[PDB]
């Protein structure tokens, strides 16, 4: 299993190679620089906080995640166990994700997944211990890997948005030989690809 990558702690060297490919060249040039994510010093807070905003508005997602820092004990497994599944559900979340929040808090109490220790565990060490949650699955677990603890080669194959924008921007070409070249920058290159369809959702030229 490939040894873990450290986060980036800037895009230069990132964007040249990306650069190799001449649509990633004039993508990063259309959207500028992206900034770079810091990897959580507390994952399961984080776990935490996707799982809560997932399809709600931004607004919301932070309004309920607000609402499990007031509980008793915070968002911390030992605490949350302690929360009945009633006063979880009172707080606003549906009852899929409190199965999801009471699950990954047992998963940490009872050792199953070691949150303090993640960051010597390979990308699919993590990701095959998260998809064994309810409500998680590889896309969540990705997501996960991605924007909370910054891992930079993470390319979610699940991601309706990044097919999309590699079918469109590589039409006939096999996905993975297009995303493979990418390698060891997948993460950047995916939040490129979002940058773009977000540029283009603004009414920017194409490609
Ligand atoms: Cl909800
Ligand atoms: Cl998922």
């Amino acid at each position: 299993l490939p040894a873990v990558l450290p986060p980036l702690t800037d895009h230069a060297g990132a964007v040249a190679h990306l650069s190799r490919d001449p649509v990633l060249a004039q993508v990063t040039s259309l959207c500028g620089e992206l900034p770079v994510l810091a990897p959580t010093p507390d994952p399961f807070g984080r776990l935490v906080r996707s799982v809560a905003g997932q399809q709600l508005s931004v607004k919301a997602a932070q309004a309920i995640y607000g609402r499990l820092e007031g509980l008793p004990g915070g968002v911390v497994p030992a605490a949350l166990l302690k929360v009945s599944g009633d006063d979880l559900r009172g707080v606003g979340l549906s009852w899929a994700k409190v199965r999801t929040v009471q699950a990954a808090a047992a998963a940490a109490v009872s050792g199953q997944i070691d949150f303090a220790h993640l960051s010597g565990q390979p990308d699919e060490l993590v990701i095959a211990e998260l998809v064994q949650l309810p409500g998680i699955g590889r896309w969540t677990a990705e997501m996960f890997l991605l924007f909370a603890l910054a891992r930079p080669d993470v390319f979610s194959s699940g991601d309706l948005a990044l097919r999309q924008g590699v079918e469109r921007l590589y039409p006939g070409e096999d996905w993975r030989d297009v995303t493979a070249r990418w390698a060891p920058y997948r993460s950047l290159a995916s939040r490129y690809l979002w940058a773009n369809s977000a540029r283009m959702q603004a009414g920017g030229a194409p490609l």
